[PDB]
C-alpha cells in the first residue's frame, strides 16, 4: 500500500504525458504516489521531497518536466535513490531542450533518461518496475508476463 | 565475486569512454564483467549475452555505443533487467546520433540513458550502484560516502 | 507470385507511411510481402525474418521505423541482402532521430537510406525496383516507363 | 566595498569563461564577490547562497554553468534579485545544452541569458552594470564612457 | 504614470506573445508603454526610440521579435539601458533563429535573453520588475508577494 | 574487366572519403571506374556521364559529395540505375548539409544514402556489392566470407 | 511585356509559397514568367531553361523548392544570370534541409538565398526588383515608393 | 575608378573570410571599397554608410558578419540597393547563428545570403559581378570566361 515509486512532474500540463507512467505502475500493481513538484517554482518542496524520499520508503523516483526541465536533475541532486527522467514535449523545441537539460547531467549526479513524451513516461515506469523486480519475485513474474504479452501482441501485418 | 553488473560496448574505440564506468564500479566494490559486443556487427553474440544475463546472475547492464547506437536498445529487447545506455561521442555529429539512437526507445522497451561521453559512463555506473544499493546496505553506505565526498570536495572559490 | 521484396515496418502507425512503398511495388507489379516487425518488441521475429530472407527468395528488404528506429539497421545486421531504410516521421523529432539511427550505420553493415516520410517510402520501392531491374528486362522496361511518365507529367506552370 | 554583484559558477572549469565577467566588473569599479557553487553537486550550498543574497546586500547575480546548466535557474528560484545566466561552452554540444538549460526557464522564474562563452560573461557583467547604473550616477558615467570608447575603437578598414 | 519600462515588438503578429509582458507589468502596477518597432522596416524609428529612452525616463526595455529578430540587439546597440529580449516563436524555425540572433550578441552589447514564446515575454516583465524593485521598496514588496503566490499556488497533485 | 560500378565524386577533396569505396570494391574483385564529376560545377559532364551509364554497362553508381551536395540526386535524375549517395563531411556543418542535401530526395527520384564520411563510402561499396551479388554467385560467396570475417574479428574484451 | 524575371518552382505544392514572389513582381509591374521546373524530375527541362534564360532576355531567376531542393543551385549551375533561392518549408524538416542545400553552394556557383517560406519568396522578388532598379529609373522610383510605404505603414502600437 | 561595390564587415576578425570577396572583385576588375562597420557596435556608422550608399555610386553591397549577425539586415534596412550577406563562421555554433541571423529576414527587407565562410564570400562577389554584368558587356565577358575556366579546370580523375 505504501508507495515504493514516486512520480513527480513540473506542472499540471505535464500530466497528459506522465499519466502514462501512472497507468503502467498501476497495471503492474506497483504502489506509488503521483505529485506535482516544480524545481524552479517550488524549490523547497523539491528539496524536502527528494531529501526524505528514501526515509519515506521510496525506492525509485520518476520525474518529468518540459522546457529547461530542471526537475529531474535537481531531484537527483538531493536524493541517493535512482532518478529516472522524462523529457516532456513542450511547444517551441519539441522537448529537445528538456532532453539535454536532463540527459547531460554531470558525472556524479545521474538521471536515467527516457524518450521524449508519452513513450518515455511509459518506459520510465517500466524501468522502475525492472529495478524493483530485482528484489520482488512476484513483480518480476508480472513484468515478465507484461513483456511477453507486448512481444506476442505485435501484429504480423498492417491493417 | 560473481558479476552483478555487466558493462558491454560496441568496440575497443568505445573503451576510452566506458572505462570510466568500469573504474567507478571497482571503486564502489561492485563485482562486474566488461565485454565488447556490437548490435550491428555481432547481433547473435548480443542475443546470447542479453538472453542469458538474468540467469547468469547479472542485475544491471550498462551498454555504451556510438553512431547508429543500437546496442543498448537491442540488449533491452532480450533482457528484463534494467539496461542503462551511454552514448559514445561520434566524430562528425558529436554524439547526437548516438544519443537519439539510444534515448528514443519505443514505449515498452526502456533504456535509461546518461550523458554523452565519459560523464555518461560514470553516471551509468553510479546509477547501477544506486539500483543495487536498494538491497545492499553495505553498498548503500559506500555510495552515500562517495556522494557526500563529491559534494564536500567542490571548491568554494576559483583559482586564477 | 512469390515475393522478391519484403516491406517490414516497426508498427501499425508506420503503415500510413510505408503504404506508399506497397502501392509503388504493386504498381510496378513487383511481387512482395508487407509485414510488421519490431526490432525492440519482437527481436526474435526480426532475427528469423532477416536470417531467412535470402533462403525464402527475397532480393531486397525495405524497412521503415520511427523514433530510435532500430529496425532497418538490425535487419541489415542479420541479412546479406540489400536493406533500404525509411525514417518514419514521428512527432517530437520529425524523424530526425530515425534518420540518424538508420543512416549512420557502421562500416560493414549498410542501410540504403531514403528521405523521411512518404517520399522516402515511395523511393525505397523505386530503388528496390531499380535493383531488380538489373536482371529483369520486363521490369526494367516498366520502370523506364514509370520514370518517363513522371518526367513528362510534371506541369509547365502552377495552377 | 561591500559586494553588490555576486558571480557564481558551477566549477573551476567555468572560471576561464567567468573571469571575463569578474574583470569587467572590476574595470567599472563595481564591488563584487566570486564563488564556485554547483546546483547539481552542491544544491544546499546554492540554496543558502541564493536565499541570503538579498539580505547580504547583493543586487544582481551572475551565474555561469555548462551542460545540464541548472545553477542560474535554481538560484533564481530562491532569490527575488535579477539573475543573469552565462552558458559555458560544452565539449560535445558546443554549449547548446548549456544554452537551452538556462534560457528556457518556465514563466514565473526569469533568468536573463547571455551569449555562449566569454562574450556572454562579459555581457553579463555589462548588463549588471547597466542595471546598477540606473541608480548610481557615477557608475552610469563610467559605463557611458566605456561603451563610447568601444564604439570609437572599432577600426574603419581591415588589416591584411 | 510616466512609463518606466518600454515594451517594443517587431510587428502586430508578435502581440499574441508580448501581451504576456504587458499583462504582467500591469498586474504589478509598473507604468509602461507598449509599441511596435521594426529594426528592419523602421530603423530610424528604432534608433530614435532607443537613443531617447533614457531621456524619456525609461529604465528598462523589453523587446520581442521573430525570424532573424534584429530588434532586441539593435535596440541595445543604441541605448545604455538594460535591454531584455524575447524570441518570438515563428513558424519555420520555432524561434530557434530568433533565439540565436538575440542571445549571441557580441561582447559589449548585451541583451538579457528570455525563453522562446509567452513564457519568455512573461519573464522579461518579471525580470524588469526585479530590476526596478532594487530601488522601489513598494514594488519590491509586491514582487515578493507575486513570487510567494506563484510558489504557494502550485498544486500538490495533478487533476 | 568492364566496370559494373561507377564511383563519382565532386572533387579531389572528396577522394580521401571515397577512396574507401574504391578499396572495398577492389577487395571484393568488383570491376569499377572512379571519376571526379561535380553537379554544381560540371553539370554537363554529369548529364553525359549519368545519361550513358546504363548503356556503358554500369549497374550501380556510387556518388560522393559534400556541402550543397547535388551530385547523387542529379545523377539519379538522369539514370534509371540505382544510385547510392555518400555525404562527405563538411568543415562547418560536419556533413549535416551534405546529408540533408542528399537523403531528402523527392518522391520519384531515389538515392540510397549512407553514413557521413568514410564509413559511408565503405558501406556504399558494400551495398553495391550486395546488389551485384543477387545475380553473381561468386561475388555472393566473396561477400558472405567478407561479412562473416568482420563479425568473427570483433574482439570480446577491451584492451587497456 | 517580355519577362525580365523568371520564377521557377519545384512543384505545384511550392506555389502556395512562390505566389508571393509572383504577386510582388506584378505589384511592381515587373514583366515575368512563372513556371514549374524540377531539378530531379525534369533535369533536361531545367538545363534548357537555365541555359537559354539570358538569350531569352531574362535578367534574374527566382527559384523555389522544398526537401533536398536541388532546383536553385542546379539552375545557377547552368546560367550566368543572378539566381535567387527560396527554401520552401516542407513538413518533416521545416525547410532546414532546403535552406542548407540552397545556401551552402560551393565557391563559383552562387545562389542568393532568402528566408524559408512566404517571406523569402516575397524578398526574392524584392531583391530581383532592387537588381533591375539599378538600370531602370522608373522601376527604381516605384521600388523607393514601395519601401517608403512599408516603413510608413508599420503601426505605432499593437491592436 | 569609383567603387560600384561596397564590402563591409563587422570586424577585423571577419577579414580572413571577406578578403576572398575582395580578391574576386579585383580579379574581375570591379572597382570597390572595403570597410569595417558593425551593426551592433557602430550602428550610427552603419546608418550613415547605408543611407549614402546609393548617392555615392554604389550598386551592390556585400556584408559579412558572424554571431548575432545584424550587419547585412540593418544595411538593407537603410538602402534600396541589393544587399548580399555572408555568414562568418562562429566558434561554438559553427556559423549557424550567423546564418539564421542573416537569412531569416522579414518580408520586405531582403538580404541575398551565401554560404557560411570563405566560399560564401567568394560567391557574394560572384553574385555581385553577375548583377553588374547585366549592364556591363565587358564585365559579362570577363565573368563568362571566369566561369568557363572554373568548369574546364575541374579534374576528371582523383589523385592518390
Amino acid at each position: 500500500s505504501a508507495p515504493v515509486v514516486g512520480i513527480i512532474m513540473g506542472s499540471q500540463s505535464d500530466w497528459e504525458t506522465m499519466r502514462h507512467a501512472d497507468a503502467l505502475l498501476t497495471e503492474l500493481e506497483i504502489p506509488h504516489e503521483t505529485l506535482i513538484v516544480s524545481a524552479n517554482r517550488t524549490p523547497d518542496r523539491l528539496a524536502d521531497y527528494a531529501r526524505t524520499a528514501a526515509e519515506r520508503g521510496l525506492n525509485v523516483i520518476i520525474a518529468g518536466a518540459g522546457g529547461a526541465a530542471h526537475l529531474p536533475g535537481m531531484c537527483a541532486a538531493w536524493t541517493r535513490l535512482p532518478v529516472l527522467g522524462v523529457p516532456v514535449e513542450s511547444r517551441a523545441l519539441k522537448g529537445m531542450d528538456s532532453l539535454l537539460s536532463i540527459v547531460q547531467m554531470p558525472g556524479g549526479v545521474p538521471v536515467g533518461t527516457l524518450a521524449i513524451g508519452a513513450s518515455g513516461a511509459k518506459n520510465a515506469a517500466l524501468l522502475a518496475a525492472s529495478i524493483l523486480a530485482l528484489y520482488n519475485p512476484a513483480l518480476a513474474a508480472r513484468l515478465e508476463t507484461w513483456r511477453a504479452l507486448q512481444t506476442a501482441s505485435v501484429p504480423n501485418s498492417p491493417i
